[PDB]
């Protein structure tokens, strides 16, 4: 099956010009503990936000330009970025917003941090119906001596 | 010779205790660069936000209250932490607002961050009158893919 997981600020923003304005290391654990040991597809920005292959995970680049990284498999399609998981449980698409698009609609399951931050964004998570999904798990956390704004961990199933 | 350094956000307000709201993986490296092979001084707050000894340093915590950890020096007064750094061409004070109130009398040098973002807040970096200091050193740098704000270091010598 294949899930999507993203982070969003208030109005469904994931990305700016530049970096995203938090300090959110408890997030970025739920992030890693959630793709551990499992493919990730990605856009070329995210790639390159990233700045490096993502430690115990299948890093699959979805893009249209040439591989600049060894390290990585690079793919030109949907269809061949599935091809490239195998047979495993779960694929999971971590953005950009125009990644998200194209997946949405074959996504069984949303990993979704909600973040207190107001901020003016480039891209956004596609408008999803809460009337397709069922949320079975939230966590709320306020900001703390590490992390920078308040957040709430949500996994939701396609009803 | 003491040294503060800290990072100030718009209207020199600094951190109190949560997490300030910006990503400069490019300000720490020059945290890092600048506070590597000396003692470094703090108080309660900023232990609890770095969350484990800095390496490569000689970390000293300025508290009242008992010290949990047999990793660092825990302190009770201004004179102890002196005393507890030994014979050393600088010290580095790294904050929070109590810590450099009580040691800026004494310091010599300032190596600030002036990031351009505008957080509410409480604390403030204390006032110091650049009359009384000359900035010998400033380096812009733009938002980038990895650092979420414009941050300009500035380094001052106490005339
Ligand atoms: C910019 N970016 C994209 C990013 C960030 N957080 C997200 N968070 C969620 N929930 N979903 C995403 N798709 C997501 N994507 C990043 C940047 C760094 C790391 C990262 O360093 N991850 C390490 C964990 C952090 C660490 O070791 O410092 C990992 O092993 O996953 C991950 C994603
Ligand atoms: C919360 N905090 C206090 C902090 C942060 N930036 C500052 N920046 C400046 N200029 N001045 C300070 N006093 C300052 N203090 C922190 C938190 C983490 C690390 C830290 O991880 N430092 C690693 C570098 C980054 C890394 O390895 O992840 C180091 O070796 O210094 C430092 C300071
Ligand atoms: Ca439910
Ligand atoms: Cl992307
Ligand atoms: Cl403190």
């Amino acid at each position: 099956m294949i899930s999507l997981i993203a982070a969003l600020a208030v109005d469904r923003v994931i990305g700016m010009e530049n970096a995203m304005p938090w300090n959110l290391p408890a997030c970025l654990a739920w992030f890693k503990r959630n793709t551990l040991d499992k493919p990730v597809i990605m856009g070329r920005h995210t790639w390159e936000s990233i700045g490096r292959p993502l430690p115990g995970r299948k890093n699959i680049i979805l893009s249209s330009q040439p591989g600049t990284d060894d390290r990585v498999t690079w793919v030109k399609s949907v269809d061949e970025a599935i091809a490239a998981c195998g047979d495993v449980p779960e694929i999971m698409v971590i953005g950009g917003g125009r990644v998200y698009e194209q997946f949405l609609p074959k996504a069984q399951k949303l990993y979704l941090t909600h973040i207190d931050a107001e901020v003016e964004g480039d891209t956004h998570f596609p408008d999803y119906e809460p009337d397709d999904w069922e949320s079975v798990f939230s966590e709320f956390h306020d900001a703390d001596a590490q992390n920078s704004h308040s957040y709430c961990f949500e996994i939701l199933e396609r009803r």
